[PDB]
């Protein structure tokens, strides 16, 4: 109980290296009241996640809702993949994400009115600020493109890029039957054929459970120089150039590497996507402080610690929104160069920008970061139609709606087949 | 969904008929041995708790350390708020929580009766050493802090730290007779402003050269091109470059101030080791584990190995012939002049072997400083296995409560706000 107050200075100390003035004393009594209503369709859609560590697999369970002016909408998703620490959460992150993603597009054109919305839980900036990648991440890709090269690897972006136009239809016309759907992620059922197409060609057995590659004839793994010493860079390059550079690799990070290519475009593609809807907004009771403030877009308040501000100094407590002048953008590294020509959408983001809004619904209620593609002027009105607490109502029905038992028949199944050992 | 359970399975069966091979190196027919035979023992068992709440953009986490043996029970605890930042802000708090047992651990042997003193992790030690337990988030604001007070002035902030951190586990220990429990287990907090009024703002946005190498920049990929620059050069000294490259970084104060609270509590996290390591019988179990980097020598993670040797053909324990040393550079070289019981480890290596007490118990995952033999038998008096029960039991979760105790008090003082996001 000692620390009980080190806390409370710290949250102090916290909140009053804001009450200090950068140019948000003025921008408080900015603060704007809320427009009238304006009548609109909406749907909103949250997602939970259920995973479970079995050994060194883990085994997740994705469900992802849209409730709203249409009928209810699902999908759904169970697996297992290799546990890590960055990257097994990293994986499952992006397909709870995608699912939502897919989701808030499908619903979008289920939708009618003269004024349609989509209403997503989290915020914009999230996925391109530290988006569910790391550095790691990356390297999945620069490492599968000098790998496979830059002509099969386009082969295999393109190739993978249409199945999953295929696939939005497929999974499309099944929410319009069953208003669920049990299969909505791609990935993890075509990387296989994918592999034996794009890279077991490429490749040859090598010592224990490793694989012989030949580099294509631009960027080559750092490996290259390692492999090469008593040599000058001209026989590096002379070896390059006439083909017999080669890699000795393991079978598996080649694998993953290529899954996480995989799961990593198919993410990319529904942001694209849902990028499609018109006006589409963001809700959240929290972004963050550090991590944005200091994003090199300048500086955020973060709600929490801004409304506290608020009744403290000018004693308002008044709902309203203030809205962040100068609209966002994404990084270029977040992002690659040659990725983007395939997403349009993604693209107009980087250079058309994101607005953003605290937006307090209520009395004394919460500040909210309400992120959105379109002026907050335009959809905020849309978006106040729904309100009913110091909320908005389908938001408060798509995420109490969205949250066990399931696991432990899936303890109860590889009998059938082979053993129980590992669950136990 | 019906169809994936196929899917799941398979995933799985792969996986196990992959361990169908020839990385049996086969011994598991023989080299298992059964158990090597009780031994008088004196012991302790410690394991970790934490509860962590989201306030907003302010983390708060609650840590509770228990050690049971023969002996009193020892409780260290803490309580904390700190700026959450994606990932490190669970790195962070699980640092803590790894401070907190080795530090416990230690202590405990250092009170304890007897011609034999055993202390039992749980945990792996592997896990702790492959790659820092913050990644490389560390190692960079080490750097930082190095480059930017310079070489010298840092190692006597360095061994000035050192110093003050057996102030601590004296005191510590003070409390931990009279009352056998402290609240201020971690001084990484009640220090850290002094050491940069000392150690910082005496000097000090400012410009900072640094390793490309520090923030875990190169392997990756290069383009073409930077070969074709240096054409006309060897290999070898290309390597150098990318090597050698340094690159600014322009620090507020926040960075400057943060480098500082991750280094020292990089180098405290380092200390409870260190010490614990001193201990002369030291036992890891743990059950399940990160196996990735460890066939990076081969191995398989232990419930994956039994439904094996089932499939194949009783208790007893299964030996790993050769030691395995953990990384040298994972540590940076101006640190390991400061602790030998680490230095030591990577010149000697850890020893692991698969252990199983009943009939239908899985086998879990042993680890020692000094090889298995002497050891396990040492553990196998104190079999149930009790002591293990009981350090984990009671460390677990004592209730939530003690998190949604905090907020009614702090609007006793101004603003609430943050106490309800
Ligand atoms: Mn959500
Ligand atoms: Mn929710
Ligand atoms: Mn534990
Ligand atoms: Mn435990």
């Amino acid at each position: 109980k000692q620390s009980i107050e080190r806390i409370t200075k710290i949250l102090l100390d916290e909140l009053e290296n804001v009450r200090e003035n950068e140019q948000i004393r003025n921008i408080i009594n900015s603060w704007k009241p809320l427009p009238s209503p304006e009548k609109s369709s909406i749907y909103a859609v949250d997602g939970s996640r259920s995973v479970s560590r079995l050994s060194g697999t883990v085994i997740y369970f994705l469900s992802a809702l849209a409730v709203g002016s249409g009928k209810q909408l699902r999908l759904s998703y169970a697996n297992a993949i290799k546990s890590n620490y960055g990257t097994s959460d990293q994986i499952v992150r992006m397909q709870m994400e995608t699912l939502e993603n897919m989701l808030g597009y499908l619903a979008y054109r289920k939708l009618e009115g003269e004024k349609r919305a989509i209403l997503m839980d989290g915020t914009l900036t999230g996925s391109l600020v530290r988006p569910p990648v790391y550095p790691e991440d990356i390297r999945s890709l620069n490492v599968m493109r000098a790998l496979i090269g830059e002509s099969d690897f386009e082969n295999l972006l393109n190739e993978f890029l249409e199945k999953l136009r295929d696939h939005y239809r497929k999974v499309e016309e099944h929410l319009e039957k069953n208003g669920n759907y049990d299969s909505p992620i791609l990935t993890d059922n075509v990387v296989e054929k994918l592999r034996k197409k794009y890279i077991d060609t490429k490749v040859i057995a090598y010592g224990s459970g490793k694989v012989k590659v030949k580099i294509p004839r631009r960027v080559i793994p750092i490996e290259v120089l390692e492999s090469s010493r008593g040599k000058s860079v001209d026989e590096l390059l002379q070896e390059l150039d006439e083909e017999k550079v080669e890699l000795y690799l393991g079978k598996d990070d080649i694998y993953d590497a290529l899954h996480m290519t995989l799961s990593y475009i198919e993410y990319l593609y529904s942001i694209d996507k849902l990028l499609e809807v018109k006006n589409l907004a963001y809700i959240a009771k929290s972004f963050y402080t550090k991590t944005l403030a200091r994003t090199l877009g300048v500086e955020i308040v973060d709600t929490a610690l801004l409304d506290a501000v608020i009744r403290t100094l000018i004693g308002h407590e008044k709902e309203g929104y203030l809205e962040i002048e100068h609209a966002v953008v994404p990084p270029k590294w977040s992002f690659p160069d040659f990725l983007l020509s395939k997403f349009r959408n993604i693209e107009k983001l980087i250079d058309k920008g994101i607005h953003l809004a605290y937006v307090r619904f209520e009395q004394g209620d919460v500040i909210y970061m309400l992120q959105s593609t379109t002026n907050i002027e335009k959809i905020l009105p849309l978006i106040l139609h729904h309100k009913a607490g110091g909320y908005l109502r389908p938001l408060q029905l798509a995420h109490h709606g969205v949250k066990k038992e399931a696991r432990h028949t899936l303890e109860a199944l590889i009998n059938a087949l082979r053993n129980r050992d590992p669950a136990l």
